[PDB]
């Protein structure tokens, strides 16, 4: 889904660890 391709990302750099 779109929300599941998106927020995906996001997520991700939303960490950066």
């Amino acid at each position: 889904s779109a929300a599941e391709a998106y927020a995906k990302r996001i997520a991700e750099a939303m960490a950066k660890g």
